[PDB]
């Protein structure tokens, strides 16, 4: 995997609730930026990917679909490993894609794949954390301080082991993602985050 692979996911503290059934109980202005300048960011002549499920690709509006500058993949079990016209991944499974990218040297419409984030919620965050060739973390910490009766029951939990992923210092997600980070945490109405990188073991 010559590209870096990313894990892009908002849990809640303590907890880590990943969705309230499948909604995300926040709109969280400034992480959707966030999000837009970490996945569109790359070097120059390269590109990045983003890997989502089929739901998470119906929840985009078909405003903003295609994910724009980016190398959309989505994936769902039944997939046929197909590419639309407009450049658009239909695979089976992250490593049917890895498979099939590594097979024209990591490379998107002639350019060097740089990135590849999972952004895909739900089912597929679960299926992929355990996968070794992911190389980091991006978790952006969510702490609930609203008014007891707005707070989220959270139904699906990050599979996260502790054990496995040590916190990066600021500088190195700053480095990682290309861009200047706002640092500490973010409070947005109910909803207090920070962005976070964590990559493995020794």
């Amino acid at each position: 995997t010559r590209p870096k692979i990313s894990l892009i996911v908002a849990a809640l503290q303590p907890s880590m609730g990943i969705g309230a059934k499948g909604s995300l109980p926040w709109r969280l202005k400034n992480e959707m930026k966030y999000f837009k300048d970490v996945t569109s960011k790359a070097k120059d002549g390269h590109i990045n990917a983003v890997v989502m499920g089929r739901k998470t690709w119906e929840l985009i509006p078909e405003r903003f679909r295609p994910l724009a500058g980016r190398l959309n993949v989505i994936l769902s079990r039944k997939n046929d490993d197909l590419i639309d016209s407009n450049g658009v991944y239909h695979f089976s499974s992250f490593d049917s894609v890895m498979k099939h990218l590594e097979k024209d040297s990591f490379r998107f419409k002639d350019m060097p794949l740089d990135k590849i984030f999972i952004i895909g919620g739900s089912q597929i965050y679960n299926l992929l954390i355990l996968d070794s060739r992911v190389d980091n973390l991006l978790v952006t910490q969510v702490h609930f301080v609203g008014e007891d009766a707005d707070k989220p029951q959270m139904d699906t939990f990050l599979d996260w082991d502790l054990s496995k992923w040590k916190r990066l210092e600021h500088d190195k997600l700053e480095q990682y993602v290309g861009l200047d980070v706002p640092r500490g945490l973010n409070e947005e109405g109910s909803y207090n985050y920070e962005y976070t990188m964590w990559e493995k073991a020794q």
